[PDB]
């Protein structure tokens, strides 16, 4: 296998859809990964990468993060809740195809894991997983927010249990808080979880991920929530996220010094997502640049896994810029006006809260 960027995609994951067939009512649709996959070929990036199909996660791999009851319910064939539209699901948003959802969720978990091992073993330089359904909301014993199994958390656990990576950084720049990922690794100091999300004092899904939530026991200080407050006005975009990377994400990541970086790469903070889905204005160039910054860690061992993002144009633009970054294309910070603007007052106050809390744990957060 050649030493380039890896891409994960398979049609099995397209099968996850409600029986009613309305992709408008169920916005986490197959078109999401389908559009990105073809977009990468149209732009010429896909042929440059080593394209893999992935695999099903074993029941044992799913149980490394989730409970036995959870894995029996969503992981196995029955032969071994009603919705307004008529289909079955765990809740109104999180649908369940009785023939295909389990297989698609297990494939997303297995494929992110398979890609992480190849990047960890250094067969691949880095990778991008075009997977669905998403994972970072799925906790130990709860499927929620379009998520069933936490693919990124499962990939992380398997890397540790097979001794392929000592320290692992999980970065989650999806606009929503990865409640599942935070819970899984809350007491583990060998995993560092840094989330950037719209918090607005608990009035935004899932409602968790406050700045005070720093971890527990041995894992105290190794959970970093960059919880944005203040609202949508003034606009949250590139200057705020760039500032977040300069001041919080990269300094803590460098002080932690991971052996492998996993990215819950949601693109619902991008332009084209109105409230209450996101309401943020992060450009595609910023996503690709944030990717480029993470490639400086762990000797380039970086793996992105798709999470959220609805607007087809926005997530395709952003996915393109991240894959290009992975392939070695560099973004010149001086080439874009607007990046010269300072971050807004709401973002500064939010980062002030992050610094004040984590000054107890990190040297780069300790000031006079
Ligand atoms: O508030 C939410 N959604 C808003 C609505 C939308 N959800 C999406 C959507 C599209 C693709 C993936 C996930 C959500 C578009 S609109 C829900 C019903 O229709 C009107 C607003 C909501 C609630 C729970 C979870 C999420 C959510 N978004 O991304 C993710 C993911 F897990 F990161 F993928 N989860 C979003
Ligand atoms: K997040
Ligand atoms: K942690
Ligand atoms: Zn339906
Ligand atoms: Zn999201």
């Amino acid at each position: 296998l050649p030493f380039t960027t890896g891409l994960i995609y398979d049609s099995v994951m397209l099968k996850h859809q409600c029986s009613c067939g309305d992709n408008s009512r169920h916005p986490e649709h197959a078109g999401r990964i389908q559009s990105i996959w073809s977009r990468l070929q149209e732009r010429g990036l896909r042929s440059q990468c080593e394209c893999l199909r992935g695999r099903k996660a074993s029941l044992e791999e799913l149980q490394s993060v989730h409970s036995e009851r959870h894995v029996l319910l969503y992981g196995t064939n029955p032969l071994s809740v009603m919705l307004p539209c008529g289909g079955v699901g765990v809740d109104t948003d999180t649908i369940w195809n009785e023939l295909h959802s389990s297989n698609a969720a297990r494939w997303a978990a297995g494929s992110v894991t398979d890609l992480a091992f190849k990047v960890a073993s250094r067969e691949l330089k880095n990778g991008f997983a075009v997977v669905r359904p998403p994972g970072h909301h799925a906790d130990h014993s709860t499927a929620m927010g379009f998520c069933f199994f936490n693919s990124v958390a499962i990939a992380c656990r398997q890397l540790q249990q097979q001794s392929k990576a000592s320290k692992i950084l999980i970065v989650d720049w999806d606009v929503h808080h990865g409640n599942g990922t935070q819970q899984t690794f809350y007491q583990d100091p060998s995993v560092l979880y840094i989330s950037l999300h719209r918090h607005d004092d608990g009035n935004f899904f899932p409602g968790s991920g406050a700045v005070d939530e720093v971890g527990a026991g041995s894992g105290e200080g190794f959970n970093v929530n960059v919880a944005w407050a203040g609202g949508l006005d003034p606009p949250m975009g590139d200057p705020e996220y760039l500032a977040a990377f300069r001041i919080v994400v990269m300094p803590i990541a460098r002080e932690f010094s991971p052996d492998l970086v996993l990215v819950s790469a949601g693109f619902d903070a991008a332009e084209g997502h109105p409230a209450p889905l996101g309401g943020y204005h992060v450009s595609a160039k910023c996503f690709g640049y944030m990717t480029q910054q993470l490639m400086n860690l762990a000797g380039g061992a970086v793996v992105l896994a798709l999470e959220g993002g609805h607007d087809l144009t926005a997530i395709c633009d952003a996915s393109e810029a991240c894959v290009a970054a992975l392939l070695g294309n560099r973004v010149d910070p001086l080439s874009e006006e607007g990046w010269k603007q300072k971050p807004n007052l709401n973002a500064i106050r939010s980062l002030e809260a992050v610094i004040r809390v984590h000054s107890k744990y990190w040297g780069c957060m300790q000031r006079l």
